[PDB]
């Protein structure tokens, strides 16, 4: 609505914050505002179950 | 020895070559002289062995 950045993205947008060293996943629209480094951590949507039971 | 790239890289360093599009693992030294983009296809160190069969 109000295409307001909130969060760290919009801390750096507006002058806030310097830099941003956290978990934040490179999309498209977060490289439009500001300025990512290469990816150091790759991930992904990993599968998370139960482990199988000592029963 | 030269300190003279050779490959695709010198192609792109001496202005033979436009832009890259190859399977390029990104180090530090190739950065050193040429941009890459974001990695589109992490990888790694795999093991292959043999597919095991009634040992
Ligand atoms: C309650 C809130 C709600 C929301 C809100 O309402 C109220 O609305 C928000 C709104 O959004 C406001 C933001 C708007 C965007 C603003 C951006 C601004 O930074 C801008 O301008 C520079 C800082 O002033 C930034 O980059 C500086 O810091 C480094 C960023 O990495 C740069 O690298 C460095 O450039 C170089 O400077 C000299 C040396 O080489 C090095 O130190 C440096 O490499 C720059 O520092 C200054 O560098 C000088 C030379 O470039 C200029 O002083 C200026 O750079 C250029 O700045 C141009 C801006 O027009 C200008 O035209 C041009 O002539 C200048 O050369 C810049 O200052 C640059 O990345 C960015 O664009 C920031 O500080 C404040 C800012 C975030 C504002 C903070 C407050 C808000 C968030 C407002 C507030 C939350």
């Amino acid at each position: 609505d109000t295409k307001i950045w909130n969060g760290m993205v919009g801390e750096l947008v507006y002058g806030k914050a310097d830099i941003a060293i956290a978990p934040l996943t490179i999309t498209l629209v977060r490289e439009e505002v500001i300025d990512f480094s290469k990816p150091f951590m790759s991930l992904g949507i990993s599968i998370m179950i139960k482990k199988p039971q000592k029963s």
